[PDB]
């Protein structure tokens, strides 16, 4: 008689799951395992959630529920409550002696509230509150400690800091559950506690869907996708170094990316980090990818450090997502919220096809290539529009499949509020024609995602306002009618904003310490230039 | 002076210079000095073979380089010996010169630096064998190359690596190369007083010569635009710090050489190519200054398509050097197309002497080609991307002349012109028929390329001066001018500045076609000197 609980919030996986393991630690003393998930209305980024990420979270629970079953032939499952947690955990500690509560660390400041709650309840009830660090690569408190009590605000720094520290920890053992106990619960208690019998739908949490590809959630599609990119990169690794001739940014590639699986924990990063690191494990690959050296996997590792970069940066700053109250975001003076502009930016009716391609794929699918996160974000902010970033942030945070709080704001702040990196204000990295013309030359993407534009020939599709009236007749696209005339004059805004940025840039000659590109080179790579 | 009679029999060591023109990381020198206690004096000798120090096929520019390069060491010596010791320059025959001098004084050792290039095995052995005869030690030390090429070749199982990739793999088993040797002690060394009659009979120079003494003439097919270089290990050493500094900046600076790390052709005289070519500068020293500067730091940036960390972006360039020399040691047909097991045999079209004689002159009508052949003639040195366009102009990239032609023109007028290095590059660039990318106009055409390397006509006007007046629009592709613009800018195609010699469009298609036409036959490529991959190609031009 006893029971330990693995309580998922982001772990969402069975491997390199250290708290999944601490909870099996006492299998021998007949100690039962309770797989718990709780929809407390905020957890797992379900406070501000669109329909697509919400489908994904249930896939991933669908997965772990299955997994748990078919390893103990229908014995234990995953229990999903819709509830308050500090309150659910109490009742269930009244129904069965509750030994340890096991959790993966959720460093983002916001979970510091919720988590506190039970941290306490355990104190209050004398329950071992188990917290294993495994969502991040390191223990962000060492990074912040090592760098002298404050998280590095620059990529160069962070790197230099985790190079003082060791390499990262390694994926903890595969979890053993074939031989393990399972809490059976008085069915009144289940009904009474709101425990689902049938895993819910978006519809149940009042989330509805208003799509040319899409994403399967969970640890499983996750490990699949890891081996598919692991191969293709061995294939490169092997074939001398090279990656063609096609390690330049293709936007119309598969549902390839593991970004939202990392965001929900479906895939350990320490797995990802090390399955790469191994694969290369020395061998001296003289050759780069995105301007980044590529020997030692240094090119695809780095990406996982970027994720670590922001997460870590955000640990003690709960204003991380806002502008004021936030000491590491420059106070740039964005203009007045223009709900008719904004509504244009969200709907993808701006008249700039690529942005409209990119904004519409976002809604329909919930995921967008790194280069496209750029163009749409710098378009909204400092690429003029010149509208503040907290607006592309609350939008992205809703309709993205990954949309990690720290990460999302991080990239947003970095990209739009670094007034000192002058390369960023160059329309050579801003303008979404001379770049759509590049990223998707035949208008194949644009036409996938902005269909009012099927019939426009490849001469016009990047810039259809060039079309003659007769041509607009002949191709079904009448600007102002079918496709919205440009919502702004870039020439005029581009300059408008530069001058505006210059202004501010000097009105303080010594920048304050903010979150920033580390140098122009790091801008080139962070943009694919 | 007195009983100098004793010292004659008492002994002497020769340190015989040919390449390795330097007093540092010159172990063959330290070798001679190894008997300072025995009372053995040093004899620093250089000799005008007829060949040796690449003098067989020389022009004014390199010849002069080789001399101030010698004036250097000569002073270098007196400098450290209050005029006591001096360098001795005989124009004569090695084996014979040495034999004589031996009677003048006992020789315990004759010390030289190695010379793997097969051309010298004849000259060298001559002495290897003379020492055997007079019971003199023939001392021979490897420097000039990074490694011992025989050990390089030994590892690749007896054949020399034919591909850059294959090369580093090989030298990666064999560890890092030897470190530079200690600085030399000449301050407290003895020297030799020769009988002045003997000095005369052996043609030993009193005053260091002019190129003209060797019937070498500072015309250079009629030329002198300029901004030139000087030889000497001092000069070399000067230039290594000068570049070194910069690198450290890029090193300290968050990696990257900033956006002017793309090739600038109107940069200065900076290149140490001609100094490592004459040993004026130790390659071992170049590599470990770089490798030291970068020791332990991870900086992820490329340059280059080559990583930057651990100096491996600059370190590699001396490995490129290593790659050709070492690949030539045992193949004395290296400079030739036939009898060369490693140069694919390729049906180059008959010599068109009018074509050649215009390629060498810079009268093609395609400026940057003209710009560069004329830089060659004028100055003696050419940027890499430049050597390329002109080599691919002559051979495969329009014109279809054998690479053997370009080679011997290049060996007449290059300040470096290593032998192995030159021919290798020439074959490697012109004869690699299975790398299709080299065929594409996108590295072939000199017009699209002049537009990228020399944007505003700067260079092309510096060197193709008949075109100072064409604007910038028409400067690059000046055949576009109306009859009156030509009247106007005082350059009328034909008169004034050559009408093109070939039809690139027509010729490039032709050439590619034949390269396919060759590629099919012979389905499976015969092992040859070729790039590792298409990515190597990319880094080897700048692209
Ligand atoms: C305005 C803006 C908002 C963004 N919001 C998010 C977000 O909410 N969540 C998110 O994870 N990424 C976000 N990104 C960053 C990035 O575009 C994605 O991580 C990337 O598209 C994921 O696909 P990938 O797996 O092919 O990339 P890869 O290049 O394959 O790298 C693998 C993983 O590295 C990590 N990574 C790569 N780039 C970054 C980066 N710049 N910052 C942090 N981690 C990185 C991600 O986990 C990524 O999945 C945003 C970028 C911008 C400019
Ligand atoms: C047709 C042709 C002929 C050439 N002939 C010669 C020659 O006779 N001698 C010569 O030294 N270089 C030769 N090169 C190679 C190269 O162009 C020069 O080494 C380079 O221009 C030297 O300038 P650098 O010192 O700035 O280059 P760096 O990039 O500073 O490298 C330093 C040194 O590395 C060596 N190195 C660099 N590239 C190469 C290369 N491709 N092959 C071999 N060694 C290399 C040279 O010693 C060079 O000085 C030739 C190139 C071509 C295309």
């Amino acid at each position: 008689r006893g029971a330990n609980v693995i309580w998922f919030r982001h772990g969402l996986r069975l491997h390199d799951n250290p708290a999944l393991l601490a909870a099996l630690a006492d299998k021998d003393q007949g100690i039962a395992l309770i797989p718990v998930f709780i929809f407390d209305g905020e957890s797992a980024g379900t406070k501000n959630v669109g329909y697509n990420r919400m489908r994904f979270l249930l896939d991933s629970l669908q997965d772990i529920d299955d997994q748990l079953q078919a390893a103990t032939d229908g014995r234990g499952r995953l229990l999903v409550f819709e509830g308050e947690p500090a309150y659910i955990f109490r009742r269930l500690h009244e129904q069965v002696r509750l030994h340890r509560i096991c959790i993966e660390q959720d460093c983002e400041p916001i979970w510091n509230e919720r988590d506190e709650s039970i941290r306490s309840l355990c104190r209050e009830l004398n329950i071992d509150f188990v917290e294993k660090v495994s969502h991040t690569l390191w223990d962000p408190q060492l990074v912040i400690e090592t760098n002298g009590g404050i998280p590095p605000l620059t990529y160069q720094m962070f790197l230099h800091t985790v190079q003082i520290i060791g390499l990262p920890p390694r994926p903890t053992a595969d979890a053993r559950l074939e031989d393990a106990t399972f809490v059976e619960l008085d069915p009144e208690f289940c009904r009474s506690l709101k425990l689902f019998e049938q895993l819910p739908t978006p519809e149940h949490f009042n989330v509805y869907g208003d799509a040319k590809i899409n994403w399967r959630g969970g640890e499983t599609q996750a490990l699949l996708l890891l081996d598919e990119r692991l191969k293709v990169e061995q294939h490169a690794f092997e074939r001398g170094f090279y990656l063609p001739n096609q390690a330049l940014p293709n936007i119309h590639d598969s549902p390839k990316s593991m970004s939202a699986h990392l965001r929900f924990g479906c895939l350990s990063v320490r797995r990802f980090y090390w399955s790469v690191h191994d694969l290369f494990k020395n061998v001296q690959l003289r050759a780069c990818v995105r301007g980044v050296q590529m020997t030692g996997g240094a090119h695809i590792t780095g990406q996982l450090i970027w994720r670590e970069y922001f997460y870590t940066m955000s640990v003690n700053n709960p204003n991380y997502d806002r502008m004021e109250g936030n000491d590491i975001c420059l106070s740039i003076p964005w203009a007045k919220p223009n709900e008719n502009l904004l509504q244009s930016w969200r709907l993808g009716q701006t008249g700039f096809p690529l942005i409209d391609g990119a904004m519409r794929q976002l809604l329909a699918e919930g995921w967008l290539h790194h280069t496209l996160r750029n163009t749409v974000a710098t378009f909204l902010t400092r690429g003029g529009l010149w509208q503040s970033w907290e607006h592309g942030l609350q939008h992205f945070l809703k309709y993205l499949l990954d949309a990690d709080w720290s990460v999302c704001a991080g990239n947003w702040m970095w990209v739009s509020s670094s007034a000192f990196e002058r390369l960023l204000d160059s329309s050579l990295v801003t303008c979404p024609v001379a770049l759509a013309k590049r990223l998707d030359p035949d208008g194949t993407y644009i036409k996938q995602y902005v269909p009012e534009l099927m019939n426009v020939p490849k001469e016009f599709v990047h810039e259809p306002w060039r079309m003659s009236a007769e041509q607009q007749e002949q191709y079904e696209c009448l600007i102002g009618v079918h496709y919205p005339e440009r919502i702004i004059d870039l020439s005029m805004a581009v300059k408008r904003n530069m001058l505006a940025m210059k202004s501010l840039r000097n009105s303080l000659i010594t920048p304050p310490p903010h979150c920033r590109p580390s140098n122009e080179e790091e801008v080139r790579q962070f943009f694919w230039l």
